[PDB]
């Protein structure tokens, strides 16, 4: 039976406290997640430029490595930080997420303050918790894109081209980040989004 | 919970399973017309046992042994290079092949040295390891497992009595541990060795 945790339950595992007695006190994830970085450099190969950071496969684990890094990093742009199942590379090349897309969120500049870390953390949530159902097989994973002109936020998910799982991914996901029913997110391939064609890329899907 | 893979279970998954660890390959040739920076490329990194045996059978395949070039799998994250923040403190366990082990005992020990990395070998010492490296020469070809800290003698001659095992090497043939800090000074024929097994 798939491990599901709504967002009141992953939020009352935070602050840790637990003794884990017998190793048999946390609480596990569906799924092992790894945390990756990629950064700008004095052009390093983009296989250089990617660094996985650390594997996590429960609640509490999760939470050491989010209050961790809340606590201890810097917001730098044009860095970005993913979260993928394990085994899955956050390129688009990966078996996992070639004939896949994104769920896109595109901030704008005030926005960085205000929603940026709401959001990511909204995100995060979703992809341990199992939030979508079945469909949450479908979810590969998750990307942050920090930049200068706004900043990005996507759920990768497997196949664009199974549009239920998508579609619903895509509503469930809004909800949970509580925009506006006018607020519009899109879904975009990534052989689109490979393809530069000019001025925005194509939406398979919007909600 | 740690992940730890022995030999035949790598050797099964042959022809995903995660790895501990992420794993970059890195080739590297002393040549003076550029800088060290300049010859040091980076191949391909992998964390999975089959992502392994693809670039392993891949590189067995297509690439030539050149002398002067040296190979190197290490953790992700540190420079095959003894500045590197951890390898500085470090050394190295190291095998020293004659001319004819080149053709009988290079790539068979290359390859149990390349397993005891991604399977975890040493235990809780496995930590201790940041990789290992392949000098490849015309005098003798140099295989080398590096850790992070020469003074954790605990961690460092475990890692040496498993990986001279792993070698089958037999007990008569003495393997040593030499700090990076001896290596980098050079003080004539031989370096000193902090660890025997
Ligand atoms: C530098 C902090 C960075 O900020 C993002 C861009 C906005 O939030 C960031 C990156 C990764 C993670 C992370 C942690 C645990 C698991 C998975 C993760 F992706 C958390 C944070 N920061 C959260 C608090 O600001
Ligand atoms: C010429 C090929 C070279 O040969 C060594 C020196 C002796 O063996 C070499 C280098 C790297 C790797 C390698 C591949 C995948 C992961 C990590 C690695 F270090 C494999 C080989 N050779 C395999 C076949 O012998």
């Amino acid at each position: 039976a798939r491990i599901i945790y709504d967002r009141a339950f992953l939020m009352a595992c935070r602050g840790g406290g637990g003794e884990n007695l017998y190793f048999q006190g946390k609480h596990p994830l569906q799924n092992r997640w790894a945390l990756w970085f990629f950064k700008n450099d004095k052009s390093k190969t983009w296989q250089a430029n990617l660094r996985l950071i650390s594997k996590f496969d429960t609640v509490e684990d999760f939470w050491a490595l989010y209050n961790h890094i809340q606590l201890s990093s810097n917001l730098m742009p044009g860095c970005d930080y993913s979260l993928f199942k394990d085994g899955i590379e956050p390129m688009w090349e990966d078996e996992k997420n070639k004939r896949g897309g994104r769920w896109l969120i595109t901030l704008n500049k005030q926005q960085r303050r205000s929603d940026l870390n709401r959001f990511w953390l909204e995100t995060l949530l979703c992809l341990i918790g199992e939030s979508f159902d079945d469909y949450s097989d479908d979810v590969c994973g998750a990307v942050v894109n920090v930049r200068a002109k706004g900043d990005k936020i996507a759920i990768w998910t497997t196949e664009c081209e199974n549009r239920e799982a998508v579609t619903h991914i895509g509503r469930v996901y809004k909800e949970r980040l509580g925009l506006p029913p006018k607020i519009v997110i899109g879904y975009q391939s990534h052989a689109d989004t490979a393809t530069k064609s000019g001025s925005t890329t194509k939406n398979r899907f919007v909600v």
